[PDB]
């Protein structure tokens, strides 16, 4: 009953954290826009919800790509036909686009740029802006997912993606004070290592991402916490920010929810 | 339900944060041990808890300097002579002690200097130390209390009280993955203003102290989002933090409610 | 000279902070490329220079447009062309593009964050990867200009302009890593107010801007060192991280000079 | 000559970083006062500046605790005595105390609390608020020596150096606004390893030191610059500092010279 008769809409939703935050909206009784482009992944989304006891006519499914201007537009009017108003976004599609050759550090490619700023930035403000006067009316909110990666520390790798990132929060902090005005509440999660389909996307192949998963988590300098994030664990930081009741006198900030991995030092990783 | 068979030590908890903090503990079902000097203002907090529905079996309600060994002491074993064991510290308990003549500044006397870090960053220290081998035991968890003084913005008239916060927020940091090893979660919350009786304690009187309330909250560049911070919007976060099941993987951090002050540049007072 | 013997790349040199960088290392003894869009200012700066001691052998006049593939090549080939060898490259030129009907905030168009970062972040980007070989030959450096606007305070007016800033130090930190194993130093200044041709840039009028400046000069919530930044304040940083032998140890920094502005907090304006 | 008929003090320069700090000031034709306990240690240094050709008339030799008001009255009292001014101080004396047993973490024992703070935080303090009357007189500087272990990763081993350091800049930035209405200048830098008397001082055998430098300088994840700090690394930035002509425009920073080990995370320590 947290989010009675509230609209989200939630980007990224046909898998990892999005479907499961979507999931926790739902059953908090709110109208839900569950979005991604995988028609299988999406509808796997919906089922989970259906087989809550939530009715479809609380859910709205679309398949869309969300750095194309057909598609933003199409997740945002599907939401406002089927409910009539839109009271928080949540803009969580991003992923580590990877090369053709996985070519990682400065010689990645121009074209790894684009396309990554593209989904990780450039569709987060134009999903801002569109759903800007909607969330005027509403004084709804925002909560942006980011990652530790945008810094401190530095990421020599995947650049473009943490560039990205670090864009991010500076548009998460600037676009929370400017649309305080309008009685808007803007807020973010950064995520550390969390078990969903990220490393799928970036070529992974399942036991090697395990692989990955159990090392990070039996290692305390890569996760002190000792234990690999789950959605839920992110899922719940996105609902509270988005519970104005709860997590009002938080603005502009995002919170770091990395098991504590990035406040151990390279250095540390040696006795 | 949410803390039900769960002991929280709240420190500061006979006005503002650390009142409405305990408060919201047992009404979520938690034993709940209140402590500060003020007897008078420390039974206000136990009489609101009972007159809740909440069993006067589930209170201690201790006076104590917690400043002072002996206070230290007696806060931590009266809790667990009485329940038997200690799920989560929550240190509270902190002021910007004023100078005796009314100094701001880098010429605030060093006196200042002691008994503000002796409060803000002593205490915590030596609690988080005496705590440990219990919330060890349990598993338990530590929620401290900062402030945005602490930086990355400069504070030139109570730099005593910033100071002692900035080396909290890196005591939290770092008692966070020491302690990890032991299954404990550690995490800090950062406030920005909020009505309650720290500009009194600061000598203060309550007509100015609404005054400066009133002026943050209608100046944007003072508090964006347009209302003063009050003492649940605090204890929201500490709950939060203090919800293993919910916060889990928030580990280390003292996340900053403020309502946007810290991200506001002085030049930003001005409009171009 | 502390810089005889280096080459260096001064993007942005035909005014403000880049004019005054590109005599300085001239002056210290270094090969320079100077580059811009207006020639005629472009002229400027090597008169100024030339009007010294140096020579005009010592100096390379690129007329270019550095978001530009071609632009970008013209910089660096001219440069290995006429001294065979690239030692240090400053990547210099930027500025907060304005929208043609003065928006502001997060209602500033997605025209303005592509042309915002094109020049902020990718232009950068590019002229890294592309003096990269000869960087890693000749184990030199790169010192990027960044900006206070990039955070830790949010930046609600020319967010575009800030995010690009945000991304850019998270370059620089990555690229700082990523390159160290080849010898190479990559640094960063994060510029407070600096009287340059910036405001101007804007769409400022001459009269507006020293409006400006002897405002912010003079209100210590504003500017506390009281007085208003000058491209040498900047440049003398440059100059500074790009000598290895004395800034070393430094490595993957953005220092900030901005005379204490971002140090001081927005309630600070009253008291 | 950069810094004649300039005052110096530099608190700690009977070892390490304060030893070469002092010289490359006096070297610059500035008087110098070096102050240390080990009297066999502080005359090391006087015979290293006066082997520099520099006149003894120009050396001012301080044996005393910087701890206690005796001590820095006494550095304070001879400075003036010898040279009527103060034009900068240098806030370098520090040092991470140990357990009488060793102990490390959470269970270092108050009476290492209080001594690390005594030293590495009150002595700043005291030495600030004494020197404040004369360089606002000088309108003079202030450059503080902090550590990479102030954050923002986690020192979950020596705490309390790690939270007085981090206690130190912000007392370093909260004093630059403060005293910037005077023309003071306070500034510091946040050193990496460095090899110095430092970990001599905490009972650490000589040959165990060269294996912990060489180990940190030969792990990129350790030191990514490849080679270990020099004190002479972190005294050319404290001159800079010192150099209101060249740093003017930098005020109440702390600049990071770490060889960019803060800038790499645990994890990455790991293929
Ligand atoms: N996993 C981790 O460890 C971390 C993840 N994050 C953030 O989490 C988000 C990714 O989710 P998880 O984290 O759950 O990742 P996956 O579990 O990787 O989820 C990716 C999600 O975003 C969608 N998506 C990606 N590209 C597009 C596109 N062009 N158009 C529409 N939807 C798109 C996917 O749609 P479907 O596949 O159909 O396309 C899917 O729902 C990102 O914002 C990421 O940076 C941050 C830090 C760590
Ligand atoms: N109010 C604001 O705007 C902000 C407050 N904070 C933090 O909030 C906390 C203070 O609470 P509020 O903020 O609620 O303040 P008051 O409402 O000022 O609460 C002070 C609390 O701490 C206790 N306390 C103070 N000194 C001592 C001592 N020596 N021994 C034992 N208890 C002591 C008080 O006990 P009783 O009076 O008997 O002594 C009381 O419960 C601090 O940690 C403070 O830094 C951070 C940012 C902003
Ligand atoms: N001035 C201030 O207060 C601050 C400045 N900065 C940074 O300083 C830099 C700007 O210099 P100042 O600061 O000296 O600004 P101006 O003095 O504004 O200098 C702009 C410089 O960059 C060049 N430039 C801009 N766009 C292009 C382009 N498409 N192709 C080639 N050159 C281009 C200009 O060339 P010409 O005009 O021909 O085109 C000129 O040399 C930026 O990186 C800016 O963000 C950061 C913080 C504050
Ligand atoms: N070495 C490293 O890797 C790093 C060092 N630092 C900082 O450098 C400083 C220490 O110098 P190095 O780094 O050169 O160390 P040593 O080379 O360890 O120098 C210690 C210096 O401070 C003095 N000192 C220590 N305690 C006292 C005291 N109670 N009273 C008077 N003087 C005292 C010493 O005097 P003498 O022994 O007579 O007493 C000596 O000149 C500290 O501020 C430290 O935190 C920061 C980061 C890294």
């Amino acid at each position: 009953p947290r989010f009675s008769n509230k609209t989200v809409i939630i980007t990224g939703s046909s898998n990892g954290i999005g479907r499961t935050t979507a999931i926790l909206f739902a059953q908090e009784g709110a109208n839900v826009t569950i979005t991604g482009r995988s028609s299988e992944r999406l509808e796997e989304t919906r089922q989970i919800i259906l087989k809550s006891g939530v009715s479809e006519k609380q859910v709205n499914s679309v398949v869309a790509d969300v750095t194309t201007e057909d598609g933003q537009d199409q997740i945002i009017n599907s939401t406002l036909k089927q409910f009539g108003k839109i009271d928080v976004l949540v803009n969580n599609a991003g992923a580590a686009i990877p090369d053709a050759f996985g070519t990682t550090g400065t010689d990645q490619g121009i074209d790894i740029y684009h396309k990554t700023l593209k989904l990780n930035l450039q569709a987060v403000i134009e999903m801002t802006k569109k759903v800007k006067p909607h969330l005027v009316a509403s004084k709804g909110e925002i909560v942006n997912v980011s990652s530790i990666v945008a810094g401190p520390q530095a990421q020599p790798d995947f650049l473009y993606y943490a560039i990205a990132k670090a864009a991010l929060d500076q548009y998460t902090r600037s676009t929370a004070i400017d649309l305080a005005k309008f009685g808007i509440r803007v807020n973010s999660v950064s995520p550390g290592m969390v078990e969903t389909g990220f490393t799928n996307a970036m070529g992974m192949p399942d036991q090697a991402s395990q692989k990955f998963y159990n090392f990070m988590a039996s290692h305390k300098e890569c996760i002190p916490i000792g234990a690999a994030g789950k959605p839920e664990h992110i899922a719940n930081i996105i609902l509270f920010l988005a519970d104005r009741n709860l997590s009002f006198y938080i603005l502009g900030q995002s919170i770091v929810a990395d098991g504590g991995t990035s406040l151990v030092m390279g250095t540390q990783a040696h006795d």
